[PDB]
């Protein structure tokens, strides 16, 4: 039950930011834990869908609707879309990153949430945890963090 959802999400999030990847599709995946995050679901558009990597795709598709702002998963589900985040401050994020990599630090400062970010300049895939960001992991490194820190 609970190995298997959370075994699905990761490969829910590796075929998404794989297939987003490869086409330099911008994309913001934030991944609650311990910490509640329903205070920015609320700012999202709800969708309290079931978890695929087909419509984590269909979501950040350009020039749609959900594409802009953060998709936040909760439990087992995709809670919204397009919510918004806190922007992080910091001095230390490179200039070369864009709003994505931003919101990303930003949630990460203020919950124990794990945030994978694809750039629509790059392609890159990021992720933030605890207020650090882990820039253009490869994706047996992604596999590696989201097998340690999403597996309970």
């Amino acid at each position: 039950r609970i190995e298997r959802e959370q075994h699905h999400l990761i490969e829910s999030i590796e075929k998404s930011t794989q297939y987003m990847a490869k086409r330099r599709i911008g994309a913001l995946i934030s991944v609650a834990r311990d910490t509640g995050m329903d205070d920015y679901i609320e700012t999202g558009i709800p969708l309290n869908a079931k978890i695929s990597s087909q419509l984590l795709i269909n979501i950040f598709i350009p020039n749609t609707p959900l594409h802009d702002g953060a998709v936040i998963i909760k439990g087992n589900e995709i809670a919204s879309a397009a919510s918004y985040l806190p922007l992080s401050d910091s001095p230390f994020l490179s200039k070369e990153l864009g709003t994505r990599h931003r919101a990303a630090l930003g949630i990460s400062e203020v919950t124990d949430s794990i945030t994978i970010v694809v750039s629509e300049e790059t392609g890159g895939i990021s992720l933030t945890k605890g207020g650090e960001l882990f820039r253009d992991v490869s994706e047996e490194e992604l596999h590696k963090i989201l097998l340690k820190e999403l597996v309970t």
